[PDB]
């Protein structure tokens, strides 16, 4: 089984999602040695924003390239050829301003292309990245989950069945704004979800 | 009174929220001719992606700031003075990937700071843009509205609500991916809408 990591938070070592992802890392090649685990982060190697000019390559017109448009369309034929290659997706997702971070933003915006990774029929759109298992780490300062203030849960659980990842568990690290203890508790509770799914 | 006018799409003069906002703008000089209006084009003149970096010029620690840091902070500081500054604010949001456009989320990454436009208080978050009126100018291809694929407008009413703008008033424009007569109809629909708005 192979295993991709994406990480997205801004906040590098002192990320919650990000320990939570090594966490899972962790414990996956402890249980499962034998699965490669491919890990990117998406801050650290940031994905460009899609502008325009970026737009032109993933959605082409009648006319020749420019050198930028070749090699964004060269990124993202690598990003969706190694979300293809791998088994189970682990996503880091940290709420920003009531939405996930630029950074896992804009990997989004150049994995998702028509013919590629979904296409549209008269049924409506077949997502083409099939036969994955993802798992969400989502960690915010408040308590939002299940309610009116938690749109990235929807969000992320709609744009990944578009491409064809219906298969989600969610795992949510909320309140770490509280305080370090009610932080320590959301690790806690966290990791013994992590521990479920590794286990299973 | 004043009106400020953010663009986000990355189509240009293709648009069709760019096209119904030079709509709204012709007929509130017509309705309003004393009214001062001023046009922000988030694509034309991009907002950086909240990294690392400026996240630490927005909240800052116990050191010195980096040129790159006190360029983004006076940027910031200049975004939230032109919203203030303004008492009708109306804002282009097209939907990419079931989202709103990076181009608009790396404004309001730059508008969200605790103490400035919004502040946490024992009773939950109150938010420091008061008196304003909105007009969410939204274009998508499909039809979403009021539908669980459609996280862009209770996520806009969320944030818009956070920094204190409440009061917003949602235009839509549908459908335009299924052809011209459609994007037609939806155009005709979404300016009759304007229509009422401007002239209320
Ligand atoms: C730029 C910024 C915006 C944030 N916006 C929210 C917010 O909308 N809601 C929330 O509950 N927490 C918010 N937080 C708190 C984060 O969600 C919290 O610190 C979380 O652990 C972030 O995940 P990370 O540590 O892996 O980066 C924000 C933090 C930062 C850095
Ligand atoms: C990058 C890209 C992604 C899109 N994703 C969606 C989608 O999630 N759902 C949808 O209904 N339409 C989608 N569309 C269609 C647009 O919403 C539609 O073209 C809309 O008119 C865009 O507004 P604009 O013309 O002002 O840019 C997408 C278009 C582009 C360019």
């Amino acid at each position: 089984s192979k295993v991709l990591v994406l990480k997205s938070s801004i906040l590098a070592g002192y990320s919650q999602s990000n320990q939570l992802s090594d966490y899972f890392v962790e414990q996956w090649r402890e249980k499962h040695s034998a699965d490669e685990i491919t890990v990117r982060d998406l801050a650290a190697n940031p994905i460009p924003v899609l502008d325009g000019e970026l737009v032109g390559a993933l959605r082409p017109s009648d006319a020749p390239l420019t050198p930028r448009q070749q090699e964004a369309l060269a990124l993202s034929d690598e990003l969706i050829a190694e979300l293809k290659a791998h088994d189970v997706i682990v996503i880091a997702a940290p709420m920003y301003n009531f939405n996930i971070s630029t950074q896992l933003k804009n990997y989004f915006d150049l994995v998702a292309r028509a013919g590629v990774t979904f296409r549209y029929t008269e049924n409506g759109p077949e997502g083409l990245v099939t036969g994955k298992k993802a798992i969400v780490i989502t960690s915010r300062g408040g308590i939002h989950k299940d309610g009116p203030t938690d749109l990235v849960t929807p969000y992320l659980s709609t744009f990944l069945g578009f491409i064809g990842i219906t298969d989600v568990k969610f795992v949510f690290a909320e309140g770490i704004a509280y305080g370090p203890e009610m932080a320590a508790k959301a690790q806690s509770d966290a990791k013994a979800a992590i521990d479920s799914i590794v286990s299973a």
